[PDB]
């Protein structure tokens, strides 16, 4: 029955490894299971055999790669769950409904863990900010966006938002999603020999073979209740692939078979058939899987949130997923034939356009600065996402509240502790672009440096990987530097990945979209002892931990003055890089410093400005090498902070001790940012500033 299959789909490689695993052909049925369970969204096909290089230990990880999320421990009895999801494809076609189920899928990978979602941070990649399209879709997802957030109570903390040319035909819409639980309470997807499996929340319809929210607020608190409760010893949401990945997944992990009754399933279309419930990926789905004794306490729990909870499966010992629909047996294939597909080792090769440009020797250049501050601001990709944020709500919740002081990172407070999680996502297409390696590098390097900089140490990652097909040699090329570039920052910082998602097949005609690996950190800290990046006094002294000088390969003030991407990135030193993360968690841990951000794109003169915008206070310094290299030119592992006249000395003695550059550039104060130059003053009202900086998104958005 070749026939169908290469009909559907499937491989004639695949078939045929399908017809082995059986010992026999599948029915219409279990080839169209096949057809999803191995497809790459779910097998990870091509990029499994690379994922092994990623560093999984740590002293924070209680569960790693392997569920549906990752958990690290936050201290006090306190755990953090986190992940990062990709719904690129679905909001291409449609951006309010992608965006939207994209945040409900992760939030209930989150609560599956048994972690009550405390947070939502957003990575978007669009084409340039000019074009109708890519206002269009950015006016969707985050319209959708603040839909299922705010009708679910979990506001969007953060995120990253970048325009680029690259994403003209595949744009990016990953979600992340932070829960915090006890750690006593940490479930997982695992079910005992003898039980029954119960299906809650919405029915069963012919869904992607829209969300609703406040169904998902109900199937939230029960879940999390019932496990609060300690009622189940396995949980699974429902996403691709529905009720057949959730079963089979679950089953798989126990070592045992699950038999479903199809005729159980709560349904609201008629006339469904077999593989049209199996699968089914409908929204606000649950599975959960009592404990001995304990099915009439889950039924409760449910019934007290006005949910019905019914039992439509059980477990065998047979290895299986045995499929029961209308008294017959529709389907029986063994759970390892589903959940552990082919896998496929490729010989990359750079493109050589990706070299070319990055060989591209950059050519002397000459600017006003006066002018190309303004300009940066008004930049698209460097201007204030304020207009986005300002859509979603919840800031202060049941038991976590987001500090309003600006801080590179999310700073969620634990009520009732003097705990704190810190998160962060990033990624630069530029550099990706041109150098993919060193590009994933930069983004876990970058999120590490956000969370340090508030004041928290990293404790693990979590990688949205969205690539090209990896089909031909330039796309794997890209899949396989991205993913070494993360294991070598990885091991360079000591944090390692608990979780992640994989995007491949991000490109048309040709055309691959930038390597994007959106590296999302977290970290805990002493919210007493936290640091924001707005100046929020006059007189402070104000430092630099590292050196002036950028560079403009793949940078910002390239792009604006030549409209162009060429060019070596900045380079890395990985050394260094954790040096000075260190050195910043220490200097505001000994409350030496409230006041820290980190110099990125955009170079030390950005980075100065952003820190005024917040209270309005100004800054007066010295930068003692002009040209654009100095002013705007990037470069990592540098970091700004402000220290009390009177404490100087410790601070300037702690850095030295750590063999790091550093200068004393000024102070803060005043309504202007004014930079000594060997050249003569450059001088901005924070006024302008601020208009240049708050005006092009908002438009963009509203407009
Ligand atoms: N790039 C990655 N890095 C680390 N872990 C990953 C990566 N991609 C996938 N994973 C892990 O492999 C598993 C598969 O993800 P997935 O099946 O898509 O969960 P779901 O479909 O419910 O969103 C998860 O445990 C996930 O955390
Ligand atoms: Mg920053």
């Amino acid at each position: 029955m070749e026939a169908l299959a290469k009909e559907i789909g499937i491989p004639e490689g695949e078939y045929r490894e399908i017809v082995q695993r059986l010992g026999r052909e599948p029915n219409r049925v279990e080839l169209l299971l096949f057809k999803v369970m191995w497809s790459e969204h779910c097998a990870y096909k091509n990029s499994r055999p690379l994922l092994k290089a990623l560093p999984k230990e740590g002293e924070a990880v209680l569960q790693g790669p392997g569920e549906n999320a990752g958990v690290v421990r936050v201290g006090e009895g306190w755990a953090v769950a986190f992940k990062i999801e990709s719904h690129n494809h679905p909001s291409a076609v449609e951006p309010f409904q992608g965006a939207a189920t994209g945040v409900g899928g992760i939030l209930r990978d989150i609560m599956s863990m048994g972690a009550r979602p405390i947070a939502l941070l957003d990575s978007l990649r669009f084409g340039p900010p000019e074009e109708a399209r890519s206002r269009y879709l950015l006016k969707g997802v985050v319209s959708g966006i603040a839909f299922y957030g705010n009708a679910i109570g979990v506001p969007t903390v953060g995120g990253d938002l970048y325009f680029h040319e690259g994403y003209r035909e595949n744009p990016l819409v990953n979600a992340m999603c932070l829960g915090l639980l006890r750690e006593e309470h940490l479930k997982r997807s695992r079910a005992s020999l003898g039980r029954p499996i119960y299906y809650a929340g919405a029915k069963t319809g012919r869904d992607g073979i829209v969300g609703d929210p406040f169904l998902g607020k109900l199937l939230m608190e029960a879940t999390l209740e019932a496990i609060e409760l300690d009622l189940v010893e396995g949980v699974q949401d429902m996403g691709a692939a529905g009720l057949t990945s959730s079963l089979s997944e679950l089953a798989h992990k126990s070592g045992l078979g699950v038999e479903l009754h199809l005729d159980l399933v709560p349904t609201r279309e008629e006339g469904m058939t077999p593989e049209e419930l199996l699968l089914s990926e409908s929204q606000e789905r649950m599975v959960l899987v009592p404990k001995e004794g304990k099915e009439k306490a889950l039924e409760e729990v449910f019934g007290r949130w006005g949910l019905d909870c019914v039992p439509v499966a059980r477990t065998i010992p047979e290895r299986v997923f045995r499929v029961l629909f209308r008294g017959e047996v529709v389907a029986e294939v063994p759970t390892e034939a589903l959940a552990e597909a082919p896998t496929y080792v490729r010989v990359g090769r750079e493109d050589p356009e990706v070299r070319r440009l990055r060989e591209t020797p950059i050519p002397p250049l000459e600017a006003d600065p006066q002018e190309v501050l303004r300009r940066l601001l008004a930049s698209p990709n460097l201007a204030s996402r304020e207009a986005v944020y300002e859509r979603y709500d919840h800031q202060v919740g049941t038991r976590t509240a987001l500090l309003p002081g600006k801080g590179d990172a999310a700073v969620l407070w634990i009520k009732g502790t003097r705990l704190g999680v810190a998160a962060k996502v990033d990624q630069n297409p530029r550099y990706s672009r041109l150098h993919p390696r060193l590009g994933a590098m930069h983004a876990l390097a970058e999120a590490c440096r956000n969370v340090s900089v508030v004041g928290a140490k990293p404790l693990a990652y979590t990688d949205g990987l969205n690539l090209g097909s990896p089909e031909t040699p330039e796309g794997y090329h890209e899949l396989a530097e991205t993913i070494a570039g993360l294991k070598e920052a990885s091991e360079a910082l000591g944090v390692p990945v608990v979780s992640g998602n994989v995007s491949l097949y991000n490109e048309s005609g040709g055309k691959r979209i930038p390597p994007t690996a959106m590296v999302g950190v977290v970290g805990v800290l002493e919210v007493d002892k936290r640091a924001e990046m707005g100046f929020r006094r006059p007189g402070e002294v104000l430092l630099l931990i590292g050196e002036e000088r950028g560079e403009l390969g793949a940078s910002e003030v390239l792009y604006l003055l030549t409209g162009k991407e060429f060019g070596h990135p900045p380079r890395l030193d990985l050394g260094r890089e954790k040096a000075v993360q260190e050195a910043i968690r220490d200097l505001i841990q000994r409350g030496l410093t409230r006041t820290a951000h980190d110099v990125a794109e955009g170079g030390l003169l950005l980075a100065l400005a952003e820190m005024t915008f917040p209270y309005g206070v100004g800054a007066t310094v010295e930068v003692r090498e002009e040209g654009l290299e100095a002013l705007f030119g990037e470069a990592p592992s540098r970091v700004l902070f402000t220290v009390e006249k009177t404490r100087l000395q410790e601070a300037t003695l702690l850095l030295e001790e750590r063999g790091l550059p550093y200068r004393v550039l000024g102070e803060t104060g005043g309504k202007s940012l004014t930079v000594l130059t060997p050249g003569g003053v450059l001088e901005w009202s924070l006024e302008e500033l601020l208009s240049a900086w708050k005006a092009p998104l908002r438009e963009v958005l509203d407009g």
